[PDB]
């Protein structure tokens, strides 16, 4: 089945039948335990939502492609409020070239090591066969309201042998998602007075995609395969006014409709796969080079994450990410039928950022230890990792799975991530599952680099109105989480019913500090001698909720599926504020009618529960007025079909958001001077949208 406790598979069939516009996030997010959320309560860049597992935030969601980590978003400046001006890392593989997606949440994901505290999404691509196969895929959508960005997507796939032991697979994609009109939020905006009069919170960023992958699979022996692949992707945005704080200047307006960031993402990977009597071997080298070219932005206060007119033009941040992976697997007939997996891992992140480390100390006074001018462009970290997993069978149907992961981070120090997963046949129809693991987060190179410096005159300073600096902290402890999960599932003859409880106890979540640890010396006027805060480790936080699935076969022809998220708690236990803002619940329902041999018809509904904004502002003070505004529960319905003309040719068509339920980004969550808060109204919900699709394949 497509749901067990902790885990979800999305198939190619699934992707086919509920096509995403462009980014996979759209379909990935319908899994139990998954939200589409920011990393923080700020609401900053809040139309740039990413995949969240169990309310742990997107930085704790590890994206793999064919088991190889995607780190590209680490090339984007990590801001005061724990957001990046990033669209996330799910738009690198084109929808129609995906074989399947694995979503692994909580204690079952901790093994994957660094940044699987939320969970792991593994995007798996279609591979070459025995014969040569190919495909050509087209999708085009059509919003009812012209404001809203339409999407167009053309991908090709082409696979097979060339020798009896050589195979290849290639794909290409071209896609475009029109940005929402600059003014789509007009009249829904938060109340904006004085200087900040006129200003608009922005709709969805557009994106242009170009993805090209090649693989060779070289099988030199019966029991030896060697794979080479290179990947080339490019995303360039279409700007529609977005800024950290929703303020404007002239440069902003100049760029409306223009490309203001481009990511180039290049991957080369060597993968050797081994299978003999004693068991199975797998090891790879990936080199990921991300170039993040974007218009220079301010780093101070309300100037944080707006285009800086003083210093106009592009800079380029460079991420070199190097990953090497080894495992063997050993069956052991030891009384207990069991299987044993041994592994090393090595990673290096090199970050060059020419712009992030260029906040100066003129207005706030200088900081002992930190040069005010031409501070290093370099951060790096290496993690070395050992692990073993034992997959024990105690008695046919029971499985006990203990594992130890050990990580050496070359700055933060040693981590021990132990794990244990039980699954238990209570009946041939019922399985009880329980898991407790300590998952791992290495601080990001922004949080960790004491040359990385943000400044506020006071509007963004915790526990005061005076000027303050926020500084990187190479002393930081890693984030750990003890993810508990207890679940039950009935599964028999396409009747599936499951309910999981999850609680993640969240130690040393890394966040902008609350207390000053120093005061700067000198500078200008009332701003002189600013406070120094660091990135610190909040001692305790908790998330808590429920995952449900129910699948009823109404007839042979007819399948009713449901996935449930219910978010019980999300508490920073220090401040008492929320971690993420997610909907109180999420119910997805598909009806799948196999209405003929050839035709198949789909109805969908999503219910989103209430959404509540953060309680406290940047000061730690209780928010007031429209900063408290919540989002009411609402639903989104869809009808679609796939009508299959032949073995060679299939067509799709349907409607997202049948009833044109629309929402509009009013701004960020809290008030600043001149810009009333928007509470939970931080994102744009798209309206009615027709779509059509075409797949030719052999
Ligand atoms: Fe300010």
């Amino acid at each position: 089945t497509k749901q067990a406790p902790g885990v979800s598979i999305i198939t190619a069939e699934d992707i086919a039948k509920r096509p995403p516009s462009n980014d996979l996030s759209q379909i990935i997010r319908t899994m139990p335990g998954v939200n589409l959320t920011g990393n923080s309560s700020s609401g900053q860049r809040g139309n740039n939502r990413q995949i969240d597992i169990r309310g742990m935030g997107p930085e704790n969601t590890l994206i793999l492609v064919d088991g190889k980590p995607v780190s590209s978003r680490n090339s984007v400046r990590y801001g005061w409020r724990g957001e990046r001006d990033s669209r996330g890392d799910t738009n690198w593989v084109p929808a129609d070239q995906v074989e399947r997606i694995e979503v692994i949440r909580g204690p079952a994901a901790a093994r994957y090591g660094n940044g699987a505290a939320g969970g792991v999404v593994n995007i798996i691509t279609k591979q070459a066969g025995a014969e040569t196969h190919g495909n050509l895929s087209v999708y085009s959508n059509f919003p009812q309201h012209k404001a809203e960005g339409a999407s167009e997507r053309m991908s090709f796939g082409l696979n097979g042998p060339l020798t009896e032991n050589l195979s290849y697979r290639v794909y290409g994609n071209i896609a475009k998602t029109d940005s929402d009109d600059w003014d789509i939020n007009a009249g829904h905006e938060s109340n904006r007075t004085g200087k900040q009069a006129g200003t608009l919170p922005a709709g969805r960023e557009g994106v242009r995609n170009k993805d090209i992958d090649g693989l060779l699979s070289w099988r030199l022996t019966p029991e030896q395969t060697l794979e080479f692949e290179a990947g080339f992707s490019r995303q360039g945005n279409i700007y529609t006014g977005d800024t950290q704080n929703t303020n404007s200047n002239n440069y902003v307006k100049q760029m409306l409709g223009h490309e203001t960031n481009r990511m180039y993402r290049e991957t080369y990977s060597v993968t050797h796969r081994g299978e003999w009597d004693f068991g199975s071997s797998l090891a790879y080298l990936q080199y990921e080079k991300t170039r993040n070219s974007r218009i220079n932005e301010g780093l101070a206060g309300g100037t944080e994450g707006i285009f800086d007119p003083n210093n106009a033009g592009f800079y380029t941040a460079t991420l070199r990410d190097l990953t090497a992976h080894g495992e063997v697997n050993l069956p052991l007939h030891l009384g207990y039928e069991q299987t044993l997996t041994l592994g090393s891992e090595w990673t290096e992140q090199k970050l060059d950022d020419p712009s992030s480390n260029t906040q100066n100390t003129e207005e706030g006074g200088s900081i002992p230890g930190l040069a005010g001018k031409n501070r290093s462009s370099s951060s790096s970290a290496r993690i070395f990792s050992l692990f073993a997993e034992d997959n024990i069978e105690l008695m046919p149907g029971t499985m006990l799975t203990p594992g130890l992961r050990w990580d050496h981070h070359d700055i933060v120090g040693d981590n021990w991530s132990p794990s244990l997963n039980l699954s238990h046949a209570l009946t041939e129809r019922v399985t009880l599952k329980a898991g407790i693991a300590r998952a791992y987060k290495a601080p990001n190179l922004y949080q960790l680099n004491p040359d990385y410096l943000l400044y506020s005159r006071g509007q963004g300073c915790y526990g005061q109105s005076t000027s303050c600096y926020l500084r990187g902290n190479d002393g930081l402890k890693a984030e750990t989480s003890v993810n508990k999960e207890l679940g039950i599932e009935y599964s028999h003859d396409g009747l599936v019913a499951g309910l999981t409880y999850f609680r993640n106890d969240y130690k040393n979540k890394i966040e902008s500090g609350l207390s000053p640890v120093d005061h700067a010396s000198g500078g200008k006027g009332d701003y002189a001698n600013a406070a120094i805060y660091q990135w610190e480790n909040v001692p305790k936080a908790v998330v808590e909720g429920l995952e449900g699935t129910l699948t009823l076969p109404l007839a042979d022809g007819l399948k009713w599926s449901n996935n449930l998220t219910y978010m019980l708690q999300s508490k920073n236990k220090e401040t008492g504020d929320v971690l993420s803002v997610t909907p109180r619940y999420t119910l997805n329902s598909m009806l799948d009618w196999q209405a003929t041999d050839d035709l198949s018809l789909q109805a969908t509904v999503t219910w989103y529960g209430k959404q509540k904004p953060k309680k406290y502002d940047y000061h730690g003070d209780r928010v007031t007025g429209s900063a408290n505004d919540q989002l009411s529960p609402y639903a989104i319905a869809g009808l679609g079909g796939t009508y299959r003309l032949s073995k060679n040719l299939s067509l799709g068509a349907g409607v997202d958001n049948l009833f044109d339920k629309r929402l509009f980004r009013a701004g960020n969550a809290q008030g600043v001077v001149g810009i009333d808060g928007a509470g939970a109204a931080t994102y744009n919900e798209p309206g009615r949208t027709f779509y059509t699709s075409l797949t030719a394949s052999f």
